[PDB]
């Protein structure tokens, strides 16, 4: 049964609830984003409104095969009237096509709802300035202070760094880099350019990307793999024995990968930093993991929701169990009290 995070209320509006079949009275159901925890259930036989960006629409009618009449996308930062209700997509600074979602209720209440977010200081400068949140429904991922992690602009130097310092030492090494889902495409393109090469990949992962609505992606991206020195590879396969059996498919070609494996925060983000980190070593081949997060770190999170000022705040993430709700609450508490509110 949907739970009450998952709904808003004076509406017939659902966000992110798609795996529990009708959901009695809802007449929308509205997706965040294209990451299957979040659309878990979704397929071509849904005949009820989905709204979403134009970029999550491509993806439902490519990838998922629903039917384009009932994919509702809309454009960002324009105000939108649906079933009688102005709404906003606003930019979640997450991965391609995600968006949090402003909700004008009837009676004069306000409810953002973020969805997975990385929290920025441009979304202080947005339609959020304008006027006043009652309801936040918080992307509560790592909403712990241990969790830190560095900026995207400084990962990215690193990678383009790395990258194309071993390639000019041995121009017969090849790129990898790992990927599971949308997101952190900036690592794989940012390596190829300075390479100056297109990333090669499968047919289906070259399928996704071409949803996305990035521009001249027709120059940057190619499934001859032969052609290309940055490869895509499944995750799952990024490691000694799956980096072998792929080392041996490429025929001869290269004599060492260079692999990057982007994660989001790891134990060792409390003890080193990113200038100072190093890849595992069987031969070869060398995996670096970078802590290229789409997510808000604590003080990002923190000075967000210090800004907004919000009455009241719903955790949509780690809600699993009594412990992390009752940790996230006394933060909660904690902020509110520095700030004033
Ligand atoms: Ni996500």
């Amino acid at each position: 049964t949907c739970p009450f995070y998952k709904k808003i209320p004076g509406t017939g509006f659902t966000v992110d609830a798609f795996q529990y079949g009708v959901v009695e009275g809802c007449t929308a159901y509205f997706l965040t984003h294209f990451h299957s925890d979040h659309y878990a259930g979704l397929s071509k036989h849904f005949t009820f409104p989905v709204y979403c960006s134009e970029i999550t629409g491509n993806l439902l009618k490519n990838k998922l095969h629903v039917q384009e009449q009932y994919i509702h996308p809309l454009p960002l930062d324009t105000e939108c009237i649906v079933n009688g209700v102005k709404v906003v997509l606003l930019d979640a600074n997450h991965c391609p096509g995600a968006v949090m979602i402003l909700f004008y209720l009837p009676n004069g209440t306000v409810i953002l709802h973020t969805g997975d977010f990385r929290a920025d200081p441009s979304m202080e400068r947005s339609l959020l300035a304008d006027q006043k949140v009652h309801m936040l429904y918080l992307d509560t991922t790592y909403c712990s202070p241990e969790y830190t992690f560095p900026s995207q602009q400084e990962v990215i130097r690193f990678a383009i760094n790395t990258a194309f310092e071993a390639v000019t030492l041995n121009p017969h090494a090849l790129v990898v880099c790992g990927t599971y889902s949308i997101g952190k495409e900036k690592v794989f393109l940012a390596i190829a350019d300075v390479l100056g090469s297109k990333v090669g990949m499968s047919q289906e992962k070259y399928k996704t990307l071409q949803c996305l609505n990035i521009p001249e992606i027709n120059s940057l991206i190619t499934t001859d793999m032969c052609s290309s020195l940055v490869h895509l590879l499944p995750m799952m396969q990024i490691n000694f024995k799956g980096l072998q059996s792929h080392l041996k498919k490429c025929g001869g070609k290269y004599n060492q990968i260079l692999a990057f494996r982007p994660t989001g925060w790891t134990h060792s983000n409390k003890f080193t930093r990113i200038a100072d980190v190093i890849p595992q070593t069987k031969g070869n081949i060398s995996i670096y993991g970078i802590p290229y997060s789409e997510h808000s770190s604590y003080l990002e999170m923190k000075r967000f929701v210090q800004w907004l000022k919000p009455q009241k705040i719903i955790p949509t993430v780690n809600v699993g169990t009594w412990k992390s709700r009752s940790t996230m609450e006394k933060y909660f508490r904690e902020w509110k009290l520095e700030a004033g509110y």
